[PDB]
C-alpha cells in the first residue's frame, strides 16, 4: 500500500508544503484522497479555416457545425471482484494466450534511439510542461537522461518516486516524458514488434490499415457459424480489474535479466498502484490513488486492451459452446476440458474474431454465444446500451457490422474487380476535418493539416462523391509541394507522392485480396458507391446547396489561394469527368 506509493506522495507534499491541506469536502469515493495544493489553468477545439472555406454547404448542417463547439463520475465507480471460477478461466486463458503470442516473437527492451525517433516525428506519447520546452529539447539534452537514470535505478531497486499520472468516454492520463520512456523501454516491444498483428495474434488488426479492415471482416464472414456480434463495453478502461492487471503482468514470465526487472516494476509500481493529480474548481490539485482500472500510456493501453479483450471473447465463446457450466467454481475435469479446447481449436476460435483494443467483432460457432453472459458480466465487461441479462443482437450481413467507427461496402469496379472500402456517416468525416487541436497554427500549418485530411479522403473515401470533390478542391487550393502534417492504422496519405500512384500501390499492387494487378491509369476508372447508398451514408448530392458548391468550386479554390498568396498551385479538378471540358 503506502510503502509502494508514499515516496511519490511525500515528494509532491514537499514541493507544495506551503499549500498542502487534507481538504474535508473532497468528492472522491472509490479513489483514495491524500491532499491538495494551489495552481490555476486548463486548450480547446479550433476550426480549420482552409477546410471550412472549401466545404460551404456543411456550414448549415448542425451535425457538422456542433462538432466544433464545447461523466468523470464514471472514473469514480467500483467493479466487484470476480468469482473463483471466472479467475481460473482468465488465468488458464491468459497463460495460453501469452504462449501463443510468444511462439514467433521475443520480448525485448526498446532503445533510446527508438524513443528519440518517436519524439522527432510527433507520436501521441502524452508528456507535460517545468525544465525543458518540448520533448524534442529534453531528448537532445544529457540532464534529462540523468533524471531518467535516477528513476530507472529506483525501479530495479523495486521503488518509484516520479511516475505520477495527470488526469484530464475518454481520460488521457499524461506522465512526464521520463516515466513515458521507462514504460516504452519495458513494454514498447508489444507495439514496436507487432505482437497484435493479424499474422501473429490471429484476432488482432494492429498495423493492418483502414483499407484492410473490410477485407478482414469479409474473411471472418466466410467462416461457418452464427451471426456477427459487435458488443461495445461500457467504459472498458474503468472496468479493468486487479485480476486483469495480474493476467497482463504474466508477459514478464517470458522475459529475463534487466528487461524482466524493468517490466515487473512498471506493472507492480505504476499499473497495479497509481498516483494521479486531478484539477478541481472548488482551482486546487488533488493527489488521489487507486490499484485497479487502466492507467498506462495510450500505445501500451491499446496492446493490453487487445490482449484482455481477446481473452474475454475466447471465454464468452467457451461459455456458448458449453465448455464449462458455472462461473462459481471450475471442477478439475472442467479445467482440463478448457485447456484441451484452447490447445485443440483455440487458434481457429481466435481467427473468428477482429479485435482492436476494447473494440471487437466475433463470429462464434453458433448463436448460443448471444445469451452466454455470465462470465462476461462477472469479468466486469458489462455491454453498453442493453440490459445486463438481455441476449446480444447479432448482425446477419458483414457490410452492416460496425468496427473501429466504420462499416464496409463491397464496390465493383467497371472492369469487374472487387474493392472492400471503409465508410462512415459523411457528417462525421467533414466535421472532424474542420477541427484543429492547439495554439499557434500558422496559415501554412493549417493548410498542411487540411491537405492531410484531403489525401486521406482520396485514398480511403474516394467512393463518396462529396469527399472526392472536396479532396480535389483542398489539394488544388494548397500549394502542390507543401507537405501534409498532423501533430499526433498505417498513414499512406502522409506523402507528397501523386495520390493516383499511392491509390494503385494500396488498392491493387500490395492488396492481397486483388489477384489481377493491372494498374488504374485515371481517377475515372475508380468507382463511387451507388448514388442512393452515398445519400444513405450522408451525401448532399441532389441538394441545390451542393449543386452550386460543385458548379462554382474554382471560385472557392481561388478564395483560399488568394489568402495563402502567390505560391505554385496545381488544378486537380479535371481529374473528375464533370470538370474535364
Ligand atoms: N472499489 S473496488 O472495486 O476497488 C473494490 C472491490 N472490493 C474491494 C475491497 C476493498 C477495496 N476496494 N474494493
Ligand atoms: N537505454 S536503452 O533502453 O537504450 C538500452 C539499454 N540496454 C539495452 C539493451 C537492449 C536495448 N536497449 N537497451
Ligand atoms: N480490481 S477490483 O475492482 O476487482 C478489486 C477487488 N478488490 C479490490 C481491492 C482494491 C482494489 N481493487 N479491487
Ligand atoms: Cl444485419
Ligand atoms: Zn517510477
Ligand atoms: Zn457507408
Amino acid at each position: 500500500n503506502l510503502d509502494i506509493i508514499g515516496k511519490r506522495i511525500e515528494k509532491i507534499k514537499q514541493e507544495h508544503e506551503t499549500s498542502w491541506h487534507y481538504d474535508q469536502d473532497h468528492p472522491y469515493k472509490t479513489w483514495a484522497y491524500h491532499g491538495s495544493y494551489e495552481t490555476k489553468q486548463t486548450a480547446s477545439s479550433m476550426v480549420n479555416g482552409v477546410v471550412r472555406l472549401l466545404t460551404k454547404p456543411w456550414d448549415i448542417i448542425p451535425m457538422v457545425t456542433q462538432m466544433a463547439m464545447t461523466f468523470k463520475e464514471k472514473v469514480d465507480t467500483r467493479t466487484q471482484e470476480p468469482k473463483e471460477g471466472t479467475k481460473k478461466l482468465m488465468k488458464i486463458t491468459a497463460e495460453w494466450l501469452w504462449k501463443e503470442l510468444g511462439k514467433k516473437k521475443t520480448p525485448r527492451m526498446c532503445t533510446r534511439e527508438e524513443f528519440t525517433r518517436k519524439v522527432r516525428s510527433n507520436a501521441a506519447l502524452g508528456a507535460i510542461f517545468n525544465k525543458w520546452k518540448s520533448a524534442r529539447e529534453a531528448v537532445e539534452d544529457s540532464g534529462f537522461w540523468e533524471l531518467v537514470d535516477k528513476e530507472r535505478n529506483l525501479h530495479l531497486e523495486g521503488k518509484c518516486e516520479t511516475c505520477v499520472y495527470n488526469m484530464m468516454s475518454r481520460a488521457i492520463w499524461y506522465m512526464w516524458l521520463g516515466a513515458r520512456f521507462l514504460e516504452f523501454e519495458a513494454l514498447g516491444f508489444l507495439n514496436e514488434d507487432h505482437w497484435f498483428s493479424r499474422e501473429n495474434s490471429l484476432s488482432g488488426v494492429e498495423g493492418e490499415g483502414l483499407h484492410k479492415l473490410g477485407y478482414i471482416l469479409r474473411d471472418v464472414s466466410k467462416k461457418e457459424g452464427g451471426a456477427m456480434y459487435a458488443d461495445d463495453t461500457a467504459g472498458w478502461d474503468t472496468r479493468i480489474t486487479l485480476e486483469d492487471l495480474k493476467n497482463e503482468e504474466m508477459v514478464t514470465n517470458h522475459m529475463e535479466g534487466e528487461h524482466k526487472k524493468l517490466a515487473e516494476a512498471i506493472f507492480k509500481l505504476t499499473y497495479q498502484n497509481k498516483v494521479v493529480r486531478v484539477q478541481r474548481p472548488t482551482t486546487v490539485m488533488d493527489i488521489i490513488s487507486r490499484r485497479d482500472q487502466r492507467g498506462s500510456g495510450q500505445v501500451v493501453t491499446y496492446g493490453l486492451n487487445t490482449f484482455t479483450n481477446m481473452e474475454a471473447q475466447l471465454i464468452r465463446q467457451m461459455e456458448g459452446e458449453g465448455v464449462f457450466k458455472s462461473i462459481q467454481h471450475l471442477t478439475v475435469t472442467e479445467e482440463i476440458a478448457v485447456k484441451n479446447w484452447l490447445v485443440r481449436v483455440g487458434r481457429e476460435r481466435l481467427s473468428r474474431m477482429a479485435i482492436s483494443g476494447d473494440d471487437c467483432v466475433v463470429k462464434p460457432l453458433d448463436d448460443r454465444f448471444a445469451s452466454a453472459l455470465t462470465a462476461l458480466n462477472d469479468m466486469g465487461k458489462v455491454r453498453k446500451d442493453i440490459q445486463q441479462w438481455e441476449p446480444s443482437r447479432g448482425w446477419n450481413d458483414w457490410t452492416q457490422v460496425p468496427f473501429c467507427s466504420h462499416h464496409f461496402h463491397e464496390l465493383i469496379m467497371k472492369d469487374g474487380r472487387v474493392l472492400v472500402v471503409p465508410c462512415r456517416n459523411q457528417d462525421e468525416l467533414i466535421g472532424r476535418a474542420r477541427i484543429s487541436q492547439g495554439a499557434g497554427w500558422s496559415l501554412r500549418e493549417t493548410a498542411c493539416l487540411g491537405k492531410s485530411y484531403a489525401q486521406m479522403w482520396s485514398l480511403m473515401y474516394f467512393h463518396r462523391r462529396d469527399l472526392r470533390l472536396a479532396a480535389n478542391a483542398i489539394c488544388s487550393a494548397v500549394p502542390s509541394h507543401w507537405v501534409p502534417t498532423s501533430r499526433t492504422a498505417t498513414h499512406e496519405w502522409m506523402t507528397t507522392e501523386d495520390m493516383l500512384t499511392v491509390w494503385n500501390r494500396v488498392w491493387i499492387q500490395e492488396n492481397p485480396w486483388m489477384e489481377d494487378k493491372t494498374p488504374v491509369e485515371s481517377w475515372e476508372e475508380i468507382p463511387y458507391l451507388g448514388k442512393r447508398e452515398d445519400q444513405w451514408c450522408g451525401s448532399l448530392i441532389g441538394l441545390t446547396s451542393r449543386a452550386t458548391w460543385a458548379k462554382n468550386i474554382q471560385t472557392a479554390i481561388n478564395q483560399v489561394r488568394s489568402l495563402i498568396g502567390n505560391e505554385e498551385y496545381t488544378d486537380y479538378m479535371p481529374s473528375m469527368k464533370r470538370f474535364r471540358r
